[PDB]
DNA sequence: TGGCCTGCAACGCGGGCATCCCGATGCCGCCGGAAGCGAGAAGAATCATAAGCCGTAG
């Protein structure tokens, strides 16, 4: 929301690897889990 | 200390009255020249959009 741009991209690895970016075709990795540290930055 | 203002008597000519000629003027017919209103075009300006640095944090 702070900077919305369809061209702005740095990694793009997550969306490229989970789906094709639209998603009903490729539904690979139906189960995802996000492990994160217990600090405030986590 | 020097010059402006004014009373006064003598010289001077202009105001007042009469009048015919002249030039402006109102009127009428006729010709012309900005105008101004709307409309189209150009330049000037203030609001709205994308960071950059400051210093820690990942």
């Amino acid at each position: 929301e702070k900077a919305r741009f369809d061209k702005m991209l740095s990694s793009q690895e997550v969306a490229t690897l989970i789906t094709a970016l639209y998603n009903p075709d490729k539904l690979r990795y139906h189960s995802i889990i996000i492990m994160t540290d217990a600090d405030v930055d986590g």
